[PDB]
């Protein structure tokens, strides 16, 4: 049994994962998850009604929650996403990137699986005015963080093709990348296809041939240029699903924002949420070792491909007129 | 009058090169300029006859002369490279992406130029491993490498589409990238159409519609990856010219290596080394006022592109069957 | 005309100060100096009575006076002395350390000035946690505060005997003393008897023969520790006397603390406050150049060593039996 | 038993040391010790008899020994003591400062003993410039080498006054020094008499009353600070000796240098050398917990105490009149 705090958000959030609940809920009949589905208030409402954007009551309901399910949040997202990420330490960032049939139409078979670590590296917010007019940061990298990554680095590559190149640049930053390099090796070298590239070549080859990569292994910064890359060639950025996980708790949730342009108008695309509970699902596998929940992430998946792949039922973002109603039912249907 | 030390280097760099000087030595007599080329030995072939992959004799010549001018450099070419970017201070990259009517593009046409802050950053080296496992990199950025690299910026601009772009990561990184950004506005806004990135958009909306993009002025690292992942878009890496330009002296080079496994094969592709020859010729204009050198800088770069429109007469990098004789021919008809 | 902004302050401060004003008095009129004492309440005192230790209304007098006379703060003084220097910019801390008559009973010819950067080094707060177990602190040295410091040490070397020594650690830290010590250079050498002393050096020769030293310049920290070592040799640390001088204001202090435990016994002693009004009276001597300030300079710090050398009415702490009203009325019949 | 690596050195070096062999042999036969001493060359005098000034076959040598004597060493002291210091982690600098009675003191009877740790800190050189006249050092405090250096304050302790200060600046330096304190007090507290004091204040209380102190435990810098100051009010800094202990290998040196200006007169005082020989006794029982080694090292001690103390045949350096050989003579009758 699985404990799952929903957060509906703000701007298309309430739209989009409202009215998702419907497959949900037909996935949990379906397959027969156990799985409880306790929903709480997190972003910018919350900061109206009360004081604060991630309330006392709704940290305390996510705290005995094992997974949190969100969708986008507003001007308040760096308050309640960073703040959730360091204390329940989800130092793993996943971003898949997988051609979807109708949207990329230039490669076809992209599949890209991008594990990025996120908790050192410049983006831990170290950095001064030293003198006037010269600012200095701290790159700090360790190789606990090292190993942790590239664990579960291993532990993906090992369920798809067996295959992972770690990306740096240890070729100038000897010290820093260099060692980063070195804790990469010592996991993932002799139990899969090990390669490094170098991050300059890896952002030229995701546009040559990104067919030539599996799984990715990279740092906090590399990693934040790279997957958003790497999604726009899979197709699109606004259907990118995205990842923190941690080893007690997990968060999923859409990369794209609030989008407060087109709140209310029923045309906001439901997809990249879906796709983060197909995710979920998958976490729950590992976790479990009930491949009860497996069966539900395919299942979610294909369907998901199959509407896509005969384009009557999409949404204004990639070039159909159906509003975000028509397509979950399209979704529903061939749900089973 | 300008002095130039040319390298032919490694590789493929002597047949390039050496065929090349037709080429130079026709321009300069039909747009009389009075450039002055002393050809020096640099490389691996250098290390191996003389005893040092820079020489005392090379050095000498480098030292008077206005710009250097070379081919690729074989396993030698981060201790040659480097340190004259080095103590002759060449602080602006320049990496133009723009698609020859001809090559695959699979991204429409492309024309875009990336300007990349060459000498701070974390490229200066200033790490240290400080504890068991703990290594620390210095991230270091000034408003006098920023305010320099940003007039470069609005050089180029001016006499393009007078458009700008600064990329950069001040939401995550408030003081080291706030003060490069803060640095561009100062220099740009007012005298151009300026518009800030994040670099992870950025990587996103060169895939996206690279069109939207005339002039980048970003970072060191950012301009490193970027940069590659333009080239690209744009057509092919070994293309690609490359520059690195200081206040009194400046460097040319194509961005691909020795490629030592067509060496002698006669087909090495002379594209990036002409293409670079035309940015000098951009370079001694800005630097003598003195539109000779733009004239020759368009009659060079057109010739190459009527050749590629036409197909008859391409190396075998490009889909052609031509030898690197035939090709060199072919610009040489174009041209008077 | 100067406005000199009285602090009265915690502990002793009410007694020492407040019974002082008499002197304070009997010198402005017989040497005819233009001072106006208006003064102003902080400290622990001022956050029971309002919220802050430097209330509002406090701040706008100050800010508008020439110098800052104050006596001792208690738990408070870190808000009220450091915040007020750096929006004020007092970078130079002196520290003058001369045998008093009585109680150096082991050198009696002690004549020391210190003058110490109190801006950068590591007291700037530059500090990280970047992994477990381990901290990183910066150093940071510029060649503009070196050079200021250098300044103000020529100016006090060029009124006693011309001499200086800058102390540092440049054997062993290259870049960062290095620095110091060449800025150091820049300024001092070739106008006074100019020489360089290892930090651990200096420690030693102080107490071997002090006398050597006439003023030393040197670092934040290093300049830290020397100052209390140098003025316990001359005698006493509860006598000492300091100051803080930037280019357009000024301020004086005791270096003791607040000593609660004496607070209302009468007996505090109020020597250390006394000379730092003489130091304040120098200071209207170089802003002015008037020498009628420097008159009672010279006589308010000869009716102290006097009063030092017969014994007759000394305080508790320095082996007397006196109060402070019959201390100040010792000093007060020896001015004239 | 022991191997040690014996080192004459230069200036007066050869002479102390040659003839302070009698005292070594005597007492291995008067205590039964097994210390088997091969003495190799290094220093000034090796570099021009061979080519380096640590010679390959000295090397080899202190490779396989337990422990480095050595008398003082000339102008390339710098590149051996602290390369022997970094391969063999030899991380405790012991700097003992204890009053002979005889030579002058002016302070009373001192006896303390400071433990400096010595591999952190500012001392690594992790320094760059970073813009023009800006210059940034990088402080390293780590749990690790706090605690070890602590352990080694606690052994000293126990077997001294069982009496410990943790010497830092935390107030100002809340996470470096903080983290260093730390460490100080979850070894030390409930073993021992435990306090801590602000290095300004120790230097102060250092000549207001130094009998305060038994063990001081404090880092690279300060302890670098406070050893020459202590030692110069026990006494004299060329009675001085010094210590560099690691687990598996220990260094005993005079904190003296080579003297070249009285080398060959024959006056070279020994004293230095013959204490850090004690020390060395000290450190063997440590090792082996056999109290012969400690019975060797009172009543070498005890002897140099009674020639000091009878005042007949000491060295021009504390007033005497005697030779070098003199003196060596009355601790071998006060021997047996
Ligand atoms: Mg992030
Ligand atoms: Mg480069
Ligand atoms: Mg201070
Ligand atoms: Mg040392």
């Amino acid at each position: 049994g699985f404990t799952v705090a929903l957060i509906q958000g703000d701007g298309i959030g309430p739209e989009i994962v409202s009215k998702s609940k419907r497959i949900l809920a037909k996935i949990n009949e379906l397959y027969s998850l156990p799985i409880e589905y306790i929903e709480v208030e997190a972003g910018d409402r919350a900061l109206a009604r009360y004081g604060e954007a991630l309330p006392k009551d709704s940290l305390k309901i996510i705290d005995k929650a094992d997974i949190i399910l969100k969708g986008p949040v507003g001007e308040s997202a760096a308050d309640v996403v960073v703040k959730l990420r360091q204390i329940y330490d989800m130092y793993a960032n996943i971003r898949p990137a997988k051609s979807i049939p109708g949207i990329d139409t230039k490669y076809g078979n992209v599949d890209i699986l991008i594990v990025r670590e996120n908790t050192e590296d410049l983006y831990k917010g170290f950095e001064h005015i030293v003198s006037d007019g010269v600012a200095v940061g701290m790159k700090i990298i360790t190789r606990f963080a090292s190993e942790r990554i590239a664990k579960v680095g291993l532990n993906f590559a090992l369920r798809r093709r067996k295959k992972v190149t770690c990306v740096h640049k240890a070729n100038v930053m000897r010290i820093t990348d260099g060692l980063f390099a070195e804790a990469c090796r010592s996991v993932l070298k002799g139990k899969v296809e090990y390669s490094e590239m170098y991050v300059d070549a890896a952002a030229a080859n995701l546009v040559r041939n990104p067919q030539m990569f599996d799984v990715i292994v990279t740092e906090n910064v590399y990693g934040d240029i790279l997957s958003d890359e790497a999604s726009q060639i899979a197709g699109s950025l606004g259907i990118a699903p995205s990842a923190n996980i941690g080893d007690k708790k997990a968060l999923f949730e859409p990369v794209h924002g609030a989008a407060f342009d087109i709140a209310g108008k029923n045309i906001g695309n439901p997809t990249a949420f879906l796709l983060s509970v197909s995710m979920m699902y998958e976490r729950m596998y590992e976790l479990s070792n009930d491949d009860r929940y497996i069966k539900a992430s395919r299942a979610l998946e294909n369907a998901i491909y199959l509407v896509y792949k005969e384009r009557k039922a999409l949404t204004p973002d990639v070039g159909g007129n159906a509003t975000t109603d028509d397509l979950i039912n399209e979704i529903y249907n061939k749900l089973g």
